[PDB]
């Protein structure tokens, strides 16, 4: 589950890569030093 930035996400572990799973729903894949 390589999720792309806002392609959704499940996990903490920065989904794809240089992401993280946004703690705010809705759960999708924000970049690291975004948002």
């Amino acid at each position: 589950a390589c999720r792309e930035w806002l392609g959704g996400c499940s996990k903490d572990a920065d989904c794809c890569a240089h992401l993280e799973c946004r703690k705010k729903a809705p759960y999708h894949c924000v970049w690291d030093w975004t948002v």
